[PDB]
């Protein structure tokens, strides 16, 4: 499941320019970036159309 969360236990999980979101798949926290950036946060500073509709 997906859940909006991102404590200060990490450290700007999202960098470059991305939002922070908590996951329920394993109670893990992820992040979302934008074109030229994505993955676990914004590490994947690449393209790869990662969007639908």
């Amino acid at each position: 499941n997906s859940y909006p969360g991102c404590p200060s236990s990490y450290d700007g999980y999202c960098l470059n320019g991305g939002v922070c979101m908590h996951i329920e798949s394993l109670d893990s926290y992820t992040c979302n970036c934008v074109i030229g950036y994505s993955g676990d946060r914004c590490q994947t500073r690449d393209l790869r159309w990662w969007e639908l509709r």
